[PDB]
């Protein structure tokens, strides 16, 4: 055992923070969270990539010190992610001193290890993805201005010819062992295609790859290489050594690095068992960490999981936005979360319209899980406020406690994939089968007619709602929570494996207090 170890990208502070950084460490946030909850020690961890030509640049164009607009970027980051009340454990800029120590200690093993050499780059460059490209990966396109110039086939952003004495990483010499790694480990990127992606790729031959840069191109805005004045470390061996950086950081209970340890397995994070990223940079993560991690001989991370880029009513994110804080505010934190790991799986293909949203919200969290809620604490059906004791079980009541016994074992293995997506549907494919038992059985009549019935159909209820809340508090924090305090289950019977179990809360328990205008999930007009 070890420190459950997730990660998210830590991204660049060019500009504001905005909804693919809020996705993407929400996935790393959930994940955590999921971990938590089956009481294991977790650390999560988030950051912004500080150094680079790109960042340096941003920085000039709004007339600024790179100190200063970094600081005041990450400012907005930190702000942003607070607001979306995540549960990360640590946020990691690489302009701190600790990092710093650390990817001039990495480098050090890399040269020591004789991969590193003094040669020279001559080939394009994406300044804006700070990533080297082959002419294949390039192709015809237009300036700021609208002049002719080349751009990436990749992201589409401007490249520029770069022909500069470089140290070079040996990534030529590791295309077997990156091979055999692959194969060994079948699971560790996901999902299956971005995986045979990689494979392809490598299979075709790996280049050696630039990992410095002439102190001027960087506008000195990054880290010296260690006995090499003239050049600076490369923004993304740099920005990948955030991972282990974060593995060796003692945190204080404000959130504040306290201590760098000298060796990763004082703390237990490192390696990470999740890398969440975005498809864009895929190849720094499963191609050149992985070889940089070999040739350092430091142990490798369990999985990477990359996920699709977005769209707002089947258009380009100009006029066209979606601002994370303000959709929180307006329908919903807990709600807009779900929402966003509920329709995306693995794909470009989410409808992210008002209207789908609100369709989501009434028919899923509203419709589905809201009203049952309410309808096993109703004073009308559950007369005495509490969790009765059951009677005989029917084959019917049977069929159902079997889907609630099942369901952990379900929504783990979709977790561990991880597939957040999956893992939501399947407690939603049990929230519904609830509901529709509920509607076979019309409580509201037992109370008159069989109240010994109605113990066992209430019974079944309230425990199917506490195992489907229990799974999915990882989505729905805040309002997990809540249902909790409705259903009066004791704190120790919200988390841990122990509480997966059908059973685990005995009859007898209260209820919670009911308020006034109670309301769960509020439902929204159609407009
Ligand atoms: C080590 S992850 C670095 C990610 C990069 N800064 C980006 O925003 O794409």
């Amino acid at each position: 055992e070890k420190v459950f170890f997730v990660t998210s990208p830590i991204y660049y502070v060019n500009a504001a923070p905005h909804i693919g950084h809020v996705y993407s460490t929400l996935i790393t946030d959930v994940i955590g969270r999921y971990h938590r909850v089956k009481g294991e020690r977790v650390f999560a961890l988030t950051g912004t990539d500080e150094h680079g030509q790109k960042v340096a640049e941003a920085a000039k164009q709004k007339q600024v010190s790179p100190y200063d607009f970094t600081t005041a970027v990450a400012g907005e980051f930190k702000k942003c992610f607070e607001q979306m009340d995540y549960s990360i454990d640590y946020f990691i800029r690489t302009t701190n001193e600790q990092h710093k120590a650390v990817v001039k200690e990495l480098w050090t093993k890399l040269e020591q290890k004789g991969d590193i050499y003094l040669g020279r780059y001559e080939g394009w460059y994406s300044i804006s993805d700070e990533s080297f490209l082959t002419p294949q990966n390039i192709t015809d396109g237009v300036d700021k201005d609208g002049n002719p110039c080349k751009v990436s086939l990749e992201s589409g952003h401007v490249v520029t010819w770069v022909s500069e004495e470089n140290y070079m990483f040996r990534l030529s010499a590791f295309r077997e062992r990156l091979l055999e790694w692959y194969h060994a480990n079948p699971g560790c990127i996901v999902p299956e295609f971005r995986r045979r992606e990689v494979i392809r790729a490598v299979e075709k031959g790996l280049p050696d790859l630039s990992v410095s840069r002439a102190r001027a191109t960087l506008h000195n805005w990054a880290i010296p290489v260690p006995g090499n004045p003239d050049h600076c470390v490369y923004v993304w061996l740099d920005a990948l050594t955030n991972y282990l950086t974060g593995s060796r950081l003692r945190v204080d209970e404000s959130g504040k690095e306290v201590s760098l340890v000298d060796d990763f397995n004082e703390l237990e994070r490192f390696p990470a068992d999740v890398h969440v990223i975005g498809k864009d940079i895929l190849k720094f993560h499963a191609i050149y960490w992985p070889a940089f991690l070999l040739s350092a001989g430091l142990p490798l991370p369990k999985k990477i999981v990359a996920h699709g880029w977005w769209t707002k009513d089947r258009k380009k994110i100009l006029g066209n936005v979606f601002d994370p804080v303000e959709k929180a505010e307006e329908f919903g934190y807990d709600a807009l979360k779900y929402f966003l790991l509920r329709e995306s799986g693995f794909s470009d293909d989410g409808d992210y319209s008002d209207k789908n949203m609100i369709a989501r919200l009434n028919g899923e969290l509203a419709d589905t899980l809201g009203n049952l809620v309410m309808r096993c604490t109703s004073a009308k059906i559950n007369v005495n406020g509490e969790w009765p004791s059951p009677a005989a079980y029917t084959e019917e009541d049977e069929s159902l406690i079997q889907l609630i016994k099942d369901l952990p074992g379900t929504a783990d293995h979709y977790y561990l994939i991880p597939d957040i997506q999956k893992a939501i549907i399947a407690v939603f494919d049990v929230l519904r089968a609830i509901n529709a038992y509920v509607t076979d059985m019309a409580p509201w009549k037992l109370v008159k007619t069989d109240p010994e019935r109605l113990r066992t159909v209430l019974y079944i209820t309230l425990e199917g709602v506490r195992v489907t809340t229990l799974l999915l508090s990882p989505i729905l924090p805040r309002k997990s929570v809540v249902i909790f305090d409705m259903l009066g289950v004791p704190e120790v019977h919200r988390k841990g494996i122990e509480n997966f179990e059908f059973g685990a809360v005995p009859p007898g328990t209260r209820l919670g207090p009911a308020v006034e205008g109670e309301v769960l999930f509020s439902k929204r007009s159609t407009e």
